[PDB]
């Protein structure tokens, strides 16, 4: 929106994965990721029941973690989603490329 550019943080517990999910695309696929946000569509109907079976798994599964370790601090109902990943196990380059830093500038 301004100058902030966020998605995702690194607690002091795991990460929070911020963005906006698209349901009814026609596959899990993210092909609308923002340098300042990330829209992600899956295939799932427009009932969270279905939706959030969807988003505990393709964290759960990508990530390994687990659903106990998967908080949704906010989505529930709304396109916008704030997953939590507590003790995380596998992350993926996607959220890697804002915390590994894939920049370089001759530092030591």
């Amino acid at each position: 929106m301004d100058g902030v550019m966020s998605a995702v943080t690194v607690n002091d517990d795991g990460l929070v994965l911020r963005l906006y999910i698209q349901p009814k695309a026609s596959r899990d696929s993210i092909v609308g990721l923002h340098g300042d946000e990330v829209k992600v569509a899956i295939t799932a109907p427009p009932v969270d029941g279905q939706a959030n079976s969807h988003l505990v798994k393709f964290l759960g599964k990508q990530f390994r973690v687990a659903k106990s370790q998967v908080v949704i601090e906010k989505g529930e109902l709304g396109r916008h989603k704030q997953i939590k990943i507590i003790n995380p196990q596998q992350i993926p380059p996607e959220v890697a490329a804002l915390i590994n830093l894939e920049h370089h500038h001759h530092h030591h």
